[PDB]
């Protein structure tokens, strides 16, 4: 069988905390007034739901519904619990309510969210690596809480850039760490799944959540999104491998006595580790640095023991405008 795995950091954080902070299945949802709120329009779909800007009229407050289509208890539990453990954290979208009425809504904190296909092609470097701190101190909250976003993607990033303000939301698919627990591997969009996931290793942890995060950080600097771009999962390794190289998929995949499916063997071939330079071109390279590829380089590891905690990417040289600055 596979060889186990732990967290490097916040490892036993759930395990010090009562009971009920992590077991999502004895919470009771405490039911706010569906009359507070009235719909203004609808702002899309998601997987399990559909979203709404409303009003709540007892204070005028602007709002985003997330009327729930069908989904188990225990998941609306979870996502609640989550919600609620990580309110007042930094960036951490706020749940401002539960409502029903026979079907569950979540009401949230609105983000004046500024267009993903428009605001990303006018970042400037100082503002690709602000708003990777912004997210790095979400998830560094969220990481140290015992909890990972597991759905870390552009479109789960809300930004109002007139005010800077940035919200880390969709914690739908958002998970409590426990050491030794064996998670489902069928999370996060195909072009943000770790390699953990592709070949099914199942004891994972708060670290998928930096793989995730090196993905939209080269999808910024090279302005190629996304960056690595399958056609399913099994190609969206190969994707992978293809610029990480074979060689270290291979070392990691020993490491861990992980049972490749045999569909890969005839597919992933022998690839040598490309260099980031590759990528550069005279659109990009105003935002790209020596100091960008070396923190990008040290988040996308086959080895998630490897990548860098949110902390430690906190304290690369890529930040250290941003951080004095602050
Ligand atoms: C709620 C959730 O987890 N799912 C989700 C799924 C689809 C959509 C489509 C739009 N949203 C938005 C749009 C905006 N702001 C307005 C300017 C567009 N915000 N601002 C704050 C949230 C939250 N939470 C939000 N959600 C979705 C959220």
């Amino acid at each position: 069988g596979p060889v186990p795995s732990r967290a490097r950091v916040y490892t036993d954080v759930n395990t010090h905390r009562p009971r009920e902070y992590w077991d999502y299945e004895s919470h009771v949802v405490e039911w706010g007034n569906q009359d507070d709120y009235q719909l203004v329009r609808k702002l899309g779909r998601g997987k399990y739901s559909e979203v709404f800007e409303a009003i709540n009229i007892t204070n005028n407050e602007k709002v985003v519904v997330k009327i729930l289509k069908p989904v188990k208890k225990k998941k609306i539990k979870r996502e609640i619990k989550i919600l609620e453990n990580l309110r007042g954290g930094p960036n951490i979208i706020t749940l401002a309510d539960i409502v029903k009425d026979r079907t569950p809504a979540l009401v949230f904190e609105h983000v004046n969210n500024t267009d993903f296909k428009q605001l990303y092609q006018t970042l400037t470097d100082y503002d690709i690596r602000f708003y990777m701190y912004e997210i790095l101190k979400a998830l560094d909250y969220c990481h140290s809480m015992g909890i990972m976003h597991r759905d870390v993607k552009p479109h789960n990033v809300m930004i109002d850039h007139e005010h800077r303000k940035l919200r880390l939301i969709d914690w739908g698919l958002a998970e409590f760490y426990h050491p030794g627990q064996e998670y489902n591997v069928r999370v996060a969009s195909r072009y943000f799944k770790g390699p953990e996931l592709l070949v099914d290793y199942q004891m994972y942890d708060y670290s998928l959540d930096m793989w995730s995060l090196g993905c939209m950080l080269a999808s910024m600097i090279f302005r190629k999104e996304p960056f690595f771009h399958g056609h399913d999962n099994y190609d969206q390794l190969v994707r992978i491998a293809k610029v990480l190289g074979t060689e270290d998929l291979y070392d990691y995949i020993d490491k861990y006595n992980i049972e490749l499916d045999p569909r890969f063997n005839d597919i992933l071939g022998r690839h040598s580790r490309k260099r980031w330079e590759r990528f550069v071109h005279s659109e990009n390279q105003h935002l790209v640095s020596p100091e960008a590829l070396d923190f990008l380089d040290k988040l996308l590891r086959y080895d998630h023991q490897s990548r860098l905690t949110a902390r430690e990417a906190m304290e690369h040289p890529y930040f250290y405008t941003v951080v004095k600055d602050q």
